[PDB]
């Protein structure tokens, strides 16, 4: 729900042209506008607790930059809301590597360049996008990088609002309890980690562990040593750092997004939408 | 599935109706063949918590920690059978008496603090130890009583963690939460520290304060944890004891087992004797 939600139908303005898949909750349609031709995302969500969902859309509207996709509106219609955003030609890198296989370390190098300039912007707006993973990054037909999927992150301050709600008396409360219920159990920096492990998949076509129940992968975590790349002879000493300070195992030590801008790897100046264009000419 | 189906009434009498508790009523019942006193909470009836909170009460045999008979479900209504406690709890007593002597209050802590060791022993975490959650029987034993708040987060811990999805991108801190939550059983001596001060004061520190800004108190680093009011009032072993056991980092605060060889605690004439004598107070 929303003060600027459209209470009419979206076919009015656009030509639904194919069901693309679903995120965390909800189906995404490739729309056509029907004034200009312009290419639209519509994610359709079923209503509830609507609390979620105007969390996402309250994440979406307030972000105005260029790595974050592009939020046009919502409409509200029998029952369904339509979150209106930004088209992404080539789907996201995950579409794209289950294709073409690896990318190379200069490919890998501008998507980290542009996740982390997302995610400066995102934590500098004290939002945490937490679903960092190469579903969530989308790529358009013009090499261009954009983070999607506010889901996770809508669930996670939805929970948090709705906990402090219901929290009662706290006067028996111990401060590490307190603390979880005001700020949670961790910070922003989960995102730099998740861009880490995110390089590793590019690179391998897998996040560590992945044949590994989910369960179980919580309780290894839960001696622990931070993944490595498994190749070490196919990366530079670049990459191998890159990984190395982004899975700093204590959050405390690990670097922020925009101290993470200022690494070797991400300040190349060859890196450009270019090299993600040279990907998608290996797709077709 | 060891649920009754069946009408509470066909074997009790429902004689009161005493209070309610984090959720639920409590019922005073008598038992229709031996005249036996019970109490039965009943709950309107997802079904969770009341699940959790079942199995937390069947699975403990320990004699501080108030006996379950198990409950019946009859009319869309839950009652859970469980040991009636004649004076209620150590709320409704200080209500009347006024505050608990230094002796009193020792034996009441050592009571509890066994109660704690056993729960934790069973990876088990109170989270609501206060007053009104410690029961005192007609023979001057001490009842942990309330599993609510318990079964509640018990429940939303493995809500969330069966719909969190792939967790290979996700940050150790993150991973640890989803596991254990952002605090350990060690909260438990927190609050029995804040549960003593409210025996010797009437009202935990902080009680006329907004329980919003309480939290926040809490979470800033110059937080003081508190004191007793009256030092002249008491022991230096009792001064001692709120300090150990209201020890802001949770990594330093001592466990249940090791809070039971304290000198407050461990004294040789700390017996039911001292709530027999503040039950005789009560009778006047
Ligand atoms: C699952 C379909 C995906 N494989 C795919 C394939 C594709 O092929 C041409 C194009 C697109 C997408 C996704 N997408 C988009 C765009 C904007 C927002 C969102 C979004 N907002 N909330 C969740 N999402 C996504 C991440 C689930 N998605 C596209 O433009
Ligand atoms: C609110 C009534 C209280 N003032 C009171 C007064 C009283 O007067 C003689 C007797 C009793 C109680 C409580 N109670 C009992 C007993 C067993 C379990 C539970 C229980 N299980 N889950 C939550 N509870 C309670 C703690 C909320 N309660 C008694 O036997």
């Amino acid at each position: 729900v929303d003060p600027d939600i459209f209470n009419r139908d979206p076919r009015d303005h656009y030509d639904l042209l194919q069901r693309l898949g679903g995120g965390t909750y909800g189906e995404v349609f490739k729309a056509r506008d029907k004034v200009s031709g312009d290419l639209v995302a519509l994610k359709m969500v079923k209503m509830d607790d609507v609390s979620t969902l105007q969390k996402e859309i309250l994440i979406l509207k307030t972000c105005r930059h260029a790595n974050i996709v592009a939020y046009h509106g919502s409409y509200l219609w029998l029952q369904k809301l339509w979150i209106c955003m930004e088209f992404c030609g080539a789907g996201s890198l995950q579409d794209i590597y289950q294709v073409t296989g690896s990318l190379s370390e200069l490919q890998i190098s501008y998507v980290c360049r542009e996740v982390l300039q997302g995610l400066a912007y995102l934590h500098s707006q004290k939002k945490i996008h937490r679903d960092i993973k190469g579903a969530n990054i989308l790529i358009n037909d013009a090499g261009e990088v954009r983070l999607a999927d506010f889901g996770i992150s809508a669930q996670i301050g939805a929970e948090l609002a709705r906990r402090l709600e219901f929290i009662g008396t706290p006067y028996w409360m111990a401060p590490e309890v307190a603390a979880v219920a005001l700020k949670g159990g961790y910070n922003e920096l989960c995102d730099i980690w998740s861009l880490g492990i995110t390089a590793i998949e590019l690179a391998e076509l897998q996040p560590p562990l992945f044949d590994v129940h989910p369960l179980r992968v919580l309780f290894l975590m839960t001696g622990y040593q931070p993944p490595r790349l498994k190749e070490k002879g196919k990366w530079s000493a670049a990459f191998h750092n890159f990984i190395k300070v982004t899975l700093t195992k204590s959050p405390k030590k690990r670097p922020s997004a925009t101290k993470m801008l200022s690494h070797q790897l991400v300040s190349q100046p060859g890196l450009n939408r270019g090299l993600i264009l040279d990907l998608l000419d290996k797709l077709k």
